[PDB]
DNA sequence: CGACGGATCC
DNA sequence: GCTGATGCGC
DNA sequence: GGATCCGTCGGGCGCATCAGC
């Protein structure tokens, strides 16, 4: 089935009116996604912070309607040493953060170009581009290694402030995530070790699924969907992209939203509205 | 990774 | 410089 | 014998590199 993304409400349920705009896109090749108008689309959403996946571009090489964004001023760029063209991530804000760092630990040696970590004053955000498992599962225990490693990264931040952490987690987490579950139990992004992976993470840090804690019961809800075989057209698609709050944050959410119309690459953005 | 062919379930 | 092939990963 | 399960196959995208000119 089709699916059409509710109204977006920008209250909380007490009745506080939101105050923070967050967006989250996989742009899939960042110079493609401009040139098929991606930005375009940023500027009518106009979120106060942007968050980019799969970059597959390092600094650099940049298009320069990105230093054209005033409201977006603040940006931060990670792309991974060994292997440009593929990953990179960024951060994208109103205002300027307390606080940028990359990687979960080693980036200094092991410049990986997946997760930035912002902290700003009421909360600390965590943009994440997380480790595919590949075709035939050919990566699957070091994707198993990194979400470890990932999930003891996030349990051990400093800070006391409460954790926003969004972006393509890659993997559907259960069966209402994907239009086909059974037949991808054995594909990258939905075995049961991925998904049991981020069952731990959510127990772990402790973090909720916003829009899963907003829509429980909601089928056919995709961020997701492979370029071939026309699947976007017919909505078989995957969620993989998610953003995870403290539980303290929860009566701050008023809404998490999946922009399916919004084109320009096989993911679409997501977005946060909170009452800080 | 979904479409597809083919086997299995009652 | 530019195109289109191939290779790689998603 | 319709629905479901299960394994195999062909391949849309973006970007780096390479060959040719
Ligand atoms: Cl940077
Ligand atoms: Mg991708």
């Amino acid at each position: 089935a089709l699916y059409e993304d509710p109204p977006d409400q920008k209250t909380s349920p007490s009745g506080k009116p939101a105050t923070l705009k967050i967006c989250s896109w996989n742009v899939d090749g960042l110079r493609a996604w401009i040139k098929k108008k991606g930005l375009d689309w940023v500027k009518e959403e106009a979120p106060d912070i942007l968050c980019l996946q799969e970059t597959k571009c390092s600094e650099n090489k940049l298009p320069a309607e990105l230093q054209e964004l005033p409201g977006l001023s603040h940006q931060y760029w990670s792309a991974p040493s060994d292997k440009e063209g593929y990953s990179g991530v960024g951060l994208l804000s109103r205002q300027c953060p307390l606080k940028v760092s990359y990687g979960i630990g080693d980036e200094e040696h092991d410049q990986e170009g997946r997760v930035i970590v912002a902290e700003f004053d009421s909360f600390v955000l965590v943009t994440a581009y997380v480790p595919n498992a590949g075709r035939g599962l050919v990566r699957l225990e070091y994707r198993q290694r990194w979400d470890e490693a990932f999930r003891k990264f996030l349990k051990g931040l400093a800070s006391r402030k409460p954790l926003v952490l969004c972006g393509d987690l890659n993997v559907a987490h259960e069966e209402i995530d994907l239009r086909n579950p059974k037949g991808n139990k054995k594909n990258a992004g939905f075995t049961p070790q991925e998904c049991q992976g981020f069952g731990e993470l959510l127990q772990a840090v402790p973090l909720a699924d916003s829009f899963r804690h907003l829509y429980p019961n909601t089928p056919y809800a995709y961020t997701f969907w492979t370029y071939m075989m026309n699947a976007r057209s017919k909505n078989v698609g995957w969620r993989l992209d998610y953003f995870l709050l403290s539980h303290s944050l929860l009566p701050a959410l008023c809404d998490s939203k999946i922009r399916s119309k919004a084109l320009g690459s096989d993911h679409c953005p997501i977005t946060l509205y909170l009452a800080l």
